[PDB]
């Protein structure tokens, strides 16, 4: 399969989204039903938008779907670094300031996420019951 396309300061993109469209199209994409950008910092939603982008990148057994702990945060973020890594991705994800769940970090890596995902995705249809 293809390798990653990166997404940096210089590419051009789309405007950054609003939180409320932003949470829409996380919903619309994995099925969700997120009400604050904040709950991205459990790292699950990212794992299943890398599985979705590049089936087979990520190690989908491994993560916690229903983490409420710093601890659990930080390993589905290992298992993001992981599909990173594999993927070519060069993107600094910073796991020590998403996982305390602070807005800042939290928004600012949920817009980049959002110019790589539509740098890449090639638009397949993805099941999210079978990570489950």
């Amino acid at each position: 399969g293809s390798m990653a396309v990166n997404v940096y300061s210089t590419s051009v993109t789309s405007e950054n989204l609003s939180r409320h469209d932003m949470l829409a199209w996380v919903n619309d994409s994995l099925h969700l039903n997120y009400t604050k950008i904040e709950q991205l910092c459990s790292g699950a939603a990212y794992c299943q938008f890398m599985d979705m982008l590049f089936p087979g990148c990520v190690h989908l057994r491994k993560v916690k779907f229903q983490a409420k702990l710093e601890h659990e945060y930080i390993h589905n973020f290992k298992v993001l670094q992981a599909a990173f890594k594999k993927m070519g991705v060069d993107k600094i994800i910073p796991v020590e300031k998403l996982v305390k769940g602070k807005f800042q970090d939290n928004f600012e890596f949920i817009q980049w996420f959002k110019k790589f995902f539509d740098a890449n995705y090639d638009g397949k249809d993805y099941n999210p019951l079978l990570a489950r």
